[PDB]
This record gives C-alpha cells, sequence and structure tokens, in this order.
C-alpha cells in the first residue's frame, strides 16, 4: 500500500493540472525524493514515454543520488513535437546496501555471514540478466563459499565490469510506482528567436511630393531581406484587417479623422470585410501568400497580431450582434475601461452565444493557419474569458501542434503568469519599466525560475511604451537595453524605428511614441541613417549573431548573477548544458560616464575551483585575457557599453550545475 | 469550464495526499489566487464543512482581498476535533464591477445608461433576499428610474444600509467551484503541552545502607506532584516493559551485565513477558492503572515508549519467527547500523509476516489505549517502514481519534518532515545543535511554515544527547536553552536531571550522559538541591506557567524576528490572533558575559506605526517600561539570562498580520 514514498516531485505545473513546458533539444531536469526505511540504500529510476500529439515502449534514465540526501536527480532530452511523459520509480537497491555496510566492517575484520548474503544476491541478481554475459557474476556468485582472508573475493566486488553490468541490468526490490506527469514540447523557436515589429503601411516609400505614401505587400516584401539581415528569425504584423471607417482616429489620438487618415489597424472590421479578409490597400490575400513565401524563403516566420474585437463597421456588428454585450437602450457599448475610452471598438460578449463565437473564432484563426502563418500574437488577452483560451489554444495545436501563440498581458501577476500556465507559448513581462540594478537582478533570476510554465519575451520597445529611460539617456541607452533583452533571455524583440533612436514622447510623462504610427503614415529611411551613422542596426545585428553563435543564450534556466562591487554595473553568466558552451555579459546600466569596479566571480557556477586562472575571449573586442576568481573590468560608454565575454566550457559536470 | 480561475490553494501538503494538521481553537488561515477576465471585479467564498472521524448542511466564511491582487485570504476556527474539508469557491460580482466604475466616470460627471445597468442588478439581487426586509432595494432600484441628479440614486448606494444584506446574501454569477482538500484537527495538546521524561525505577530511594534502590510505580507516583508543580502537561516514559537478561548491558555501555544490573529499558522482553505486559518490578498492571490515574488527578497525561524492537529472551523469538530477519546459517541477526553494533535488542522484519505483525503491533497499542494511555512516543520510526507507520496511524485513530504519536526521527529532513507528512501529531527536531545566533534565526523561522504538517517538540536534552554547549557553559546555559525551548515552540520537553545541572558527559568529545540511566539506576534528591539553591526547577516553573499565562505562546505561526545589533543576542516576537495578546522575547547565547545592544523594530509586525511609543512589563522582572521602534537593551546573566516581555496587544487587525 505504497511501501517506498515518492514525494516533492519536478517539474509539476499546478499539481499537475497543467504541462510543463520544453522544446525539441531542451535538456529537461527532472527530481523527486525518494525514501524508505532505516539505513537500507534506495534509488530510483525516471521512466519518460512520448505519447500522440493530443493536449488535452518505455525509456529507462537511471537517477543519481545529489547534494542533499534522499532528494535524487535526472534529466531527459525530447526529440519530437507532442506530449511527453514521465514518472519516477523508487526501489530498493539491496546490493548498495551490502556493499556500503560490508567495507566499513571489513576495516573491522570470522563475520563470515555477510559475505554468503552477498553470495546469494548475485545469483537472484544473475537470473535477470540473460545467461550470455551473467557469468561474472556467477563468478560473484561463487565468491564466497569457500573459508579465507578478506580480500579474497571482494576482487570481484570491487572491479567495474560488474559494477557496469548491475548498472545495465539492475537488481530492482520492492518497485513502487510514481504518479504521471505530463510536459509538452514545441517548436525551438517557442524559447529562442527574436522579434521585429513592422508595419506593412509604412513601407510607402514617399510620393513625387514630401507626402507619405501607403504601403502595400509587395512594398513590404522589399524591406524582408534587410531584417533577416540583422538576424531576427521572425517578423510580427500589426492587424492586416480592414479598419473601420466610423470614429477613425486622428493624429496624436485626435478624436475626429481626416478624410485621408488611416485609423489604428486594431479597430478591425468594415463593410469592406472581417478578420478573414485582407485590408485591400495592403494586396489581395495572395500577396500576402506570397509575403509569406518571401519571408519563408529568407528564414523567417511570419507572426500576426490576433485582436478579439471590433470596429462598429465590422460585419459582424451587423451579420451577428449576439456577440455584443449589449446596453438597456438599444446602442451598443463601446469596449470599456472606466472610465477612459477606445471608441473605436466593440468588446465582444462570450456568455451570451459562448459555441457560436467559439467555432467562428476558431474558424478564422484556422483560416491564416491554412496560409503559413504558424504564430500568433494574442492582443489584451487578460480582457477575454480564461477558459475560452484555454480551448481556443488546445483547439488549434491538436489538429496541428506547430502553432504558437504569445500573450500581450500586462497585469498583475497571479493572471499574467496565471495565463501562461493555460498555454501560452510565450508572454510578455515587466521588463521595460525594470532599471535599477536590484529590479534587474531579482528580475533575471525570476526569469527562470518559472521556465517550467513560461518562457519570456523581451521587448524593448512596442508602440505603446517608451519608456522614460531612454527619454533621456540619450543614444547610448538604447544598446543597454538591447544587452539586456537579448542577453537575458532567448527570446526578445523589438519594434520598429528603435533602430534609429527614436526617443520622443508626445509630451513629458506619457509612455506613447509622438506622433505615433498607430494613427499615421510613417514611412522611414534607414539606408541614409546607416550612412550618416546615426543607426544602431549593425550593433543589434552583432548582438544578435552572437546569441545564434552560442547555444548557452538559448537557454532560460541557467542564468546567474555574479557580484561586482558597483551599483552602475551589472554582471551575470549563462551556459548550455549540452555543449558545456559558457557566456558572461557584463553591461552598465549608466550610458553616460565611465565606470570601472572589481569583478568577483562564484567558480563553482563556471566549474572551475576557486584559485583557478583561464582565458578569456570579447566577442564584440575581440580581445583576450587571463582571468582569475577576482577581476579588474572597466566599461567606458562611446566606445562600448558591454563585454559579452566567452569563457571556457563547463567540464562535463554541466548536468548537475543545472539540477532543481 | 472553469470558467472562473481558481489556482495556488493553501494550506495545501504533497498537492493533496495529505491532510493539513491543526488543532481545536487554532486560527487556520487559508488562501488562493482567483481571477477572470478583464477589469469585472472577483470574489471568493470559502466553504468548510465538518465531516466525521475516520482519516484516509454547508458552513460559509466570506473571503478577502488584500495587498497582493487576486490573492484572496480567509480563515476558519474548528471547534470539534475530527476530519474537516474546506474549498474554494469563486464568483464575478458585478455591483462591485458596476460600483468600482461608476465611481471613477462620477467625477467626469447624461450618463443616463450606467444606472439603469445597476438598477436591473439591484432587482435582480432583490431576487435572492427571502420577503421582508428585501425592499429598500427596490427603493433603491426606483429611485433613478425617475431622471434626476446624479447624486439622487448614489444616495441609495452610498447609505451603509446597502452595503449590508448583501454581505450576508449575495449575488453570485458565474459560480465555479475548487478543488477540495482536507484538515485533520486533533485535541490541542498536540500542539501546546510541556513534556517531562522520568525513569520509574529511579524513585528508588536508597536503602538503610548507600545502596541505590529499584522504584516502583508506588514509589514513581510520589514524584509526580513535584512534576505538576513546574507546569508540565505531559509525562513520558521509557519502556515499561521486561528487560532482556542475555546480552544484558553494564554500567556504561559495558558489555557484560553484573547479575544486579537492571538492563536497558529498550531491550523489550524476557521469558517473563513481552509489550503486552507491565514489568513486574515495577508493579502489577493494576499499578500502572493507578499510576495513570494518579498523573489524571493531577491534570496530567501519560505517554509511554513505543519501542518495536524486542530482546533475545523476547517471547516473539521463540513464539513467531517468521517476524524476524534470519540469516543464512539460521542464526537471527542482531540490531545493526553499520559497523557499530547493539547486541542486546533485534531488527523487526516486516516483508515475511506483514499482516502477522501488523495485527499483533496494532492489538498491542489497543491494550494500553484501554488503560488512558493516548500519547505514544514511537521510537527510531525512520528505520521502520514507512507505509506501516501511516497505516498504524490511520487504524488507531479511526477507533480513537484522541490517540496521538510522536516520532523521535534523527534523520535527513526529506525523512524527517517527511514522516510528519503522513500523521504524526509531533515531531522531534534538530533543535540540539542549533547554537548560532544565524542557525536559531533560521530555525525559528523554520517552524514556519511547516505547521501544516510538522508540529515539532522541542527536547532541551534526552538520555542520549548531552551537547556540548551545556558540557562547558555552567548552570547559565541550562536557563538560556530552556528559554529557547519554551518560547520558540508551543510544545517543548525535558529529560530527568537536567533540572539538577547534570552536565558530566562520559567522555570528552561524546554527547551521552556519564553513568547514563539507560544502562544504570539513578535516583535523584531534588528537594536537597533547592535547599541548597543549585537547581534550575523554581525558574522552569516560572517558565511554564508564563506559556499558560500567554496565549501567543501556543501559535506556531506567528513567530517573528526582530533585529538586534548584537551577533551574541537574539530577539523574537510571538503574538496569538484570537485575544491579540502578543509577546517578545529577548535571549544571549552567552552564559557568561553581561551583554548589551541596541534594539530595533518592526513595529508593522506588531500592529503599529513607526513612530509610536508604548508600554511595556517583563514578566520575569515585573516592573514597567517605555518603549519605542528603537530601544536598550543590556542582558546580565547570574541575574536573568533572558527577557520575557508583555507587549501592546494586537489590535483587532491580527488576522491581516497572518496572511499567507
Ligand atoms: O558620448 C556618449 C554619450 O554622449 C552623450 O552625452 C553627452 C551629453 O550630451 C553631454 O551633455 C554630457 O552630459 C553630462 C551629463 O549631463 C552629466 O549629468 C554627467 O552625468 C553624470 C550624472 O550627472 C550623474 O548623476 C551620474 O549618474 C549616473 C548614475 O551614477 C548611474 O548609476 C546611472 O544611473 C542609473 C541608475 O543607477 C539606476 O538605478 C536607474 O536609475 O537608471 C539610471 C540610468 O540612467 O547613470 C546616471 C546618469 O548616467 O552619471 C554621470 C557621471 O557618472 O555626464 C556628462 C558630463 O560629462 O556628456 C556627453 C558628452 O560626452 C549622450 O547624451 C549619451 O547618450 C552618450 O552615451
Ligand atoms: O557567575 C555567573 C556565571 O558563572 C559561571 O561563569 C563564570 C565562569 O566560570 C568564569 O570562568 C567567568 O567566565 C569568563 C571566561 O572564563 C572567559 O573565557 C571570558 O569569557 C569571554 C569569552 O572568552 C569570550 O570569547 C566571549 O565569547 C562569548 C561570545 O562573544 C558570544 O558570541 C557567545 O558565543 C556563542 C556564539 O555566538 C555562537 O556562535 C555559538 O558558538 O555559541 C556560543 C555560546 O557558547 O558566548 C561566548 C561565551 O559565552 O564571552 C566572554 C566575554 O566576557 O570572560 C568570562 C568572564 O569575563 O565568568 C563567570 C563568572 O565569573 C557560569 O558558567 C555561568 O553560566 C554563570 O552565568
Ligand atoms: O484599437 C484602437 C486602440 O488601439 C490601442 O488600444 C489598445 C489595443 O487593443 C492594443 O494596441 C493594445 O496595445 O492595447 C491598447 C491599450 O489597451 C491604442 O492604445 C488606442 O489609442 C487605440 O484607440
Ligand atoms: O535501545 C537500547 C539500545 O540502544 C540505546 O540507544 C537508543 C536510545 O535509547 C533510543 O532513543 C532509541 O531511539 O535508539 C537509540 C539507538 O541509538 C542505547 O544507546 C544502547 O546502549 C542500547 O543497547
Amino acid at each position: 500500500p505504497g511501501r517506498v514514498e515518492i514525494d516533492d516531485v519536478a517539474p509539476v505545473v499546478s499539481c499537475g493540472v497543467y504541462p510543463a513546458k520544453a522544446v525539441v533539444g531542451e535538456v529537461v531536469p527532472v527530481s523527486a525524493a525518494v525514501w524508505r526505511e532505516g539505513h537500507e540504500a534506495v534509488a530510483a529510476t525516471l521512466v519518460v514515454r512520448y505519447l500522440g500529439v493530443r493536449y488535452p515502449k518505455p525509456l529507462l534514465i537511471p537517477m543519481t543520488s545529489g547534494q542533499e540526501p534522499f532528494v535524487f536527480h535526472g534529466q531527459f532530452t525530447p526529440d519530437r513535437v507532442g506530449l511527453w511523459t514521465f514518472r519516477v520509480d523508487g526501489w530498493g537497491d539491496p546490493i548498495h546496501t551490502w556493499r556500503h555496510g560490508l567495507i566499513a566492517k571489513l576495516d573491522a575484520g570470522e563475520l563470515s555471514n555477510d559475505l554468503l548474503v552477498g553470495a546469494v544476491l548475485l545469483e537472484r541478481a544473475a537470473t535477470g540478466v540473460p545467461r550470455g554475459l551473467r557469468d561474472p557474476l556467477l563468478a560473484a556468485a561463487a565468491a564466497l563459499r569457500t573459508p579465507g582472508d578478506p580480500v579474497t573475493r571482494t576482487a570481484l566486488a570491487l572491479t567495474p565490469e560488474i559494477e557496469e553490468l548491475l548498472a545495465d541490468y539492475p537488481l530492482r526490490d520492492l518497485v513502487t510506482r510514481g504518479e504521471q506527469f505530463g510536459v509538452w514540447v514545441d517548436r525551438p523557436l517557442a524559447r529562442f528567436g527574436a522579434w521585429y515589429e513592422m508595419f506593412p503601411r509604412s513601407t510607402g516609400g514617399w510620393d513625387d511630393d514630401g507626402n507619405p505614401v501607403h504601403g502595400t505587400f509587395a512594398t513590404a516584401a522589399a524591406e524582408l531581406p534587410r531584417i533577416a539581415g540583422m538576424g531576427f528569425d521572425v517578423v510580427y504584423l500589426p492587424p492586416i484587417h480592414p479598419i473601420g471607417k466610423v470614429h477613425r482616429k486622428g493624429r496624436n489620438n485626435s478624436p475626429t479623422a481626416a478624410p485621408t487618415d488611416v485609423g489604428s489597424p486594431w479597430a478591425i472590421g468594415s463593410d469592406e470585410g472581417g478578420h478573414d479578409t485582407v485590408h485591400p490597400s495592403l494586396g489581395t490575400i495572395d500577396d500576402f501568400d506570397d509575403f509569406v513565401s518571401a519571408a519563408r524563403d529568407l528564414g523567417m516566420e511570419v507572426a500576426l497580431d490576433l485582436a478579439l474585437q471590433c470596429a462598429p463597421d465590422h460585419p459582424w456588428a451587423r451579420e451577428h450582434r449576439q456577440w455584443f454585450t449589449e446596453l438597456p437602450d438599444g446602442t451598443i457599448a463601446y469596449a470599456e475601461n472606466p472610465p477612459k475610452k477606445y471608441q473605436d471598438i466593440y468588446p465582444l460578449n462570450f456568455d451570451n452565444d459562448p459555441e457560436g463565437l467559439y467555432d467562428e473564432v476558431l474558424r478564422v484563426v484556422q483560416h491564416w493557419v491554412n496560409h503559413g502563418v504558424k504564430f500568433f500574437r494574442v492582443d489584451n488577452p487578460h480582457t477575454k474569458p480564461p477558459n475560452f483560451w484555454a480551448w481556443l489554444i488546445a483547439q488549434v495545436k491538436t489538429v496541428d501542434p506547430d502553432v504558437l501563440f504569445l500573450s500581450e498581458a500586462f497585469t498583475p501577476p497571479a493572471r499574467q503568469y496565471g495565463l501562461a500556465k493555460l498555454g501560452f507559448t510565450q508572454s510578455y513581462s515587466y521588463f521595460t519599466w525594470r532599471t535599477t540594478k536590484w529590479e534587474l537582478t531579482e528580475f533575471g533570476n525570476q526569469i527562470a525560475e518559472l521556465a517550467d510554465y513560461r518562457r519570456p519575451n523581451l521587448f524593448v520597445n512596442t508602440p505603446d511604451i517608451l519608456h522614460a529611460v531612454l527619454q533621456h539617456n540619450g543614444p547610448g541607452m538604447f544598446a543597454i537595453r538591447a544587452v539586456l533583452a537579448a542577453t537575458m533571455s532567448p527570446a526578445w524583440g523589438m519594434y520598429c524605428g528603435y533602430e534609429l533612436f527614436e526617443h520622443r514622447a508626445v509630451r513629458e510623462g506619457s509612455e506613447e511614441y509622438l506622433d505615433s504610427e498607430k494613427y499615421e503614415l510613417r514611412p522611414r529611411d534607414f539606408a541614409s541613417a546607416l550612412d550618416q551613422g546615426r543607426s544602431l542596426q549593425p550593433f543589434i545585428t552583432r548582438l544578435n549573431i552572437i546569441r545564434r553563435l552560442h547555444p548557452a543564450f538559448q537557454q532560460l534556466r541557467t542564468i546567474h548573477f555574479h557580484h561586482v562591487d558597483n551599483d552602475a554595473l551589472l554582471a551575470y553568466s549563462k551556459f548550455d548544458p549540452a555543449t558545456g558552451d559558457c557566456v558572461l555579459v557584463v553591461v552598465t546600466l549608466n550610458a553616460f560616464g565611465p565606470e570601472e569596479a572589481t569583478l568577483w566571480l562564484d567558480m563553482a557556477a563556471l566549474g572551475m575551483e576557486d584559485y583557478d586562472r583561464f582565458w578569456v575571449r570579447d566577442e564584440i573586442t575581440g580581445e583576450e585575457y587571463q582571468w582569475g576568481q577576482a577581476n579588474y573590468i572597466r566599461i567606458d560608454p562611446a566606445r562600448a557599453v558591454a563585454h559579452i565575454i566567452n569563457m571556457p566550457a563547463v567540464p562535463y559536470e554541466s548536468r548537475n550545475t543545472l539540477l532543481r
């Protein structure tokens, strides 16, 4: 009735309600506590199996004891997409009990009894191994028959052919089965990729006069190489749907729209079309299909903004009206967040006609899926029912499992981290409003930590957020945030124009871009900026190449912070369990002054003893240096705001430093 | 479905496999995280119901939001022994949504629409309240259907008359019910009581010559008043069973036993009897019944050592030999811990004849339960199968639920704390080997929050443990540990002779009492020590009185440590959620020197603002003083090694100072 106890198993999420998250080729660490009566030794074997794909022959991996007694650790690396299962099985290994006990008493060294007990072990042990190589067992099983010196037949106890033999085929006693938990593996882009947010309309390129010109998918596609050139793996496009014509918004959040103004893309829908139609000015849907294929040619993928909202002109406003929250006087209520108003849209109502709306939205998501779009940016997901997301998310991947979702949830923790739990492959974070060494240090450790179920996407900016620190610290700071986002997380992102050092907010104390891109056409000339040397495009490229270069940067779990005695300096390191690759990042939070300090290292964390000395190389500088536990470091902006340092590869003791 | 989200419920143990622990009249704090779509407000109601006894119509308590968004906290206080159940139910309260939304918009200040929506709510709400006082809502509902002032029907919202009944009877929408978890409540002695350990035989009192004399229950009962006099609630007796005559141990763990020597009581069993018989030299079983009844007259309870072990001459050795571990040569193995030998006892074998041993031991426990013994100190339980204890425990408590078990498990955490999870009402701890300011600090804080499954019993000493710090720091230290034990835990204990300052170890570097009572008979003359002023009995008495006096000391959860800028000084405070009682303890760890420092307080923890100044009284000294956030303290041993301070009672905001 449960003789051997198994508890505090990890990774488990919400006590097993939600599966943990991992990706292909990621080392997944498993741990559990196994114990039994007295001083009889115990061991556990971790059993992993890969099932179907769904969502709502065993493989055996041996587990190893560790620092803390009775807690056993293991790892496994999943090789195909779908839903995996693991469980921990616990058993008592008498051989270990017998062996360890015997070595202590042999020291006292007659006693003839314990030896025979061993002798009956290997025989019973032997039945488990096939007659073929079982023959050193009978050597051991016929090892303490006859009287003699102690080192008589222990001689077979100690040689590593039968320790190795017992390893492949073990003597298992009192086997007890553990609980089963599940892991959901996604394609690697779920963890490691870089984002670019661009407006297709802004690819217009001016007219014969000064006036901005509306772009098209065709014009948009011309800018795709340059993006790929910077190393981004995913291109994110704001909604490509028709914009409502009533209450269309003007320049600067103005209530009244000029006849030519475009209005914000998130005001989805018009007499012209719904969520399933391309806004005609961009082109026919074939042009889009053509646009996707261009990106695909460059190694990139396309992600569309998915905003479950409607403009008044949206066909649903006419076709299906049960889907909204209707006021008492027959008017239809504008989407609302008190007392501020976003007048150009309608909130959906998920309670009046649930299976009605559910099936239609699924149809729509499926539409774009059929057109090569396999990454969606769910918009303001926290203002829609959770169970819906749990359903919609689970529903799409089961027919096709390579579709991934990103949650734009700027919301308090319980909701933000909560949403991740229900299936979102990625989530936005509070990253932008973390700017002090202490916010960032705890934040870095925080990310993650939550890796078993949350993978964060760190965005340096979004059309709605230009943090104050970018406003007054000048072009230097833009580098700093880029270094932080790119290094802290495998997944990071950027909004267009960031590369131009766009740092002007509409008015002081606001976080909205002046002459915001949501309401106006803004073609930009990146090439000229490059020529006059006022673009951060080369640097970002160098940042993006480096992450791809070092697989250490694709890890969530292994971030570790090292001590630097300067409030303005931040130093942390990441490593890869697989290749042993190891990297240390040192950045300044001060854009303005040269800063110097003494850097102290936790050598154990890098896999070396404290007195060691080793050589490092700076991937930006190319400089090589000799280092030890304590090293001198000085950072000078207007030369380089950060040092990305390559460190000696962590020995094949990588696996235990990943533990927990 | 679940339409509304419920997560991170606490207190839950091992994801619900094991019930949490609590006792009667203890405030049990419950917390959970509840959230839903958008800015619509949400609330939760905690539903508690009391089930039967067993082990392996509703009452409703409203839950309140707090500092951290979306996490709701609640409490309930169980009033009868048995198994309780609780679950969290989640719902959306539209009024709150409507109310909070309207107040923000009212400042903008026509609005003609929102008011009717409220008005259709309050009416929909009226359906929930029972014919009679239902009506001012309809009054509130029809006071703006009429056009008018904005402030006109806010009138009917404004009034504290309308926050009302709705708290008592609420309008609940989209109600979703949470998972169910269980709590097992024991009698209060499970948490709060003090222990005294005595050898019945040591109550012998010499003969006409100098020679010590073996005692009896009769003689043992003579020492019971003085024990009660010191305030102890439980008397713990080493096994009272017959001691084996074969391989019986001599003075000082000597291998050979003299003819008169008594042997260790844990060497259970002889030709005279087994576990079901009283050792005859102590008396007839009636004498025991008389002794137990005697203690109960004094307000005490009797606790017997439950040691699953056998001497060679034990009846089981012949009667049932399947129950033992028989060697290959037919001998049966002596108790063993490699390479140490415990020649006087036999380990049991729980695998050969499981239902065989299970059934005898349960019978044995029931024998003594029938004789008024409802507390057992299970001996070295970690050297017996886990599942067994889980079985034995659930089996005993269902017939009689007032039987409680204490686990002497000096074992690594996973096992020690693990064992507590299975049902052990109390557990021994690592307390004796914590002697530095940081260790005691960590240990005290550590007590919590494991309160949900572990209640620690802090023993200053046992026959097996005479700590080094006691060895050289003189009688002063003995006070210090007593203060630490009594204050840190609601439940604490003492082994006989401690009060006489017995401080001599067998050899330097050992933790065993010289001329140990386990192997030798040791009568003591407590009275003479009193006259000659070398007894810590008065002080201990004052300590136990103080504990009973302040109910704050019966709490596990609320211990909090305050900063004192001295490495030799330790200051912590406890309070009682019920009466608001609050107490602060300051103790010194150096027995030899006067020590002084500046004591800093976190007033918020004590329920006061930082600037407040207030009056306190020292329960040992008796005089009143005035204090503030920072106060001067100096401690002089050889007058008093600690200050136990009565502090201003925590206001009726105790409950919120308890969250999580
Ligand atoms: O060439 C690179 C550089 O060029 C441009 O800067 C030029 C600039 O136009 C010119 O006027 C001049 O500027 C002065 C500057 O006005 C002075 O204020 C002086 O800055 C010092 C400053 O007054 C100090 O307060 C000091 O504060 C530091 C902190 O010590 C740091 O901790 C850090 O604060 C961070 C903080 O730790 C966090 O907790 C969080 O709050 O976030 C903060 C990040 O801002 O940084 C602040 C401010 O840096 O720092 C300075 C001294 O250490 O410096 C100039 C006097 O020479 O200098 C430039 C001409 O060479 C362009 O604006 C820059 O973007 C570009 O990087
Ligand atoms: O009369 C009442 C009094 O009588 C007895 O004590 C007398 C004692 O027999 C007598 O010898 C004398 O004591 C002397 C002592 O011999 C000297 O050694 C000296 O003691 C100082 C000591 O050398 C210092 O190292 C200093 O150490 C403190 C630490 O500062 C504390 O941090 C603390 O250490 C704890 C530590 O923090 C933890 O990490 C952990 O390791 O546990 C430690 C606790 O053991 O305690 C030690 C010492 O307690 O403390 C002394 C500085 O004054 O000077 C002494 C006299 O100046 O004095 C006594 C009477 O004459 C009887 O044993 C006492 O119980 C009784 O109160
Ligand atoms: O849809 C028009 C509206 O867009 C923005 O408002 C939302 C929108 O859902 C997303 O862009 C997302 O970022 O959140 C925004 C704020 O909740 C604009 O902020 C707003 O000016 C515009 O009317
Ligand atoms: O049980 C008697 C036997 O062991 C003793 O030690 C005991 C101790 O008394 C108990 O607390 C029990 O739980 O386990 C201990 C074993 O380490 C004596 O130390 C020993 O001499 C005696 O033979």
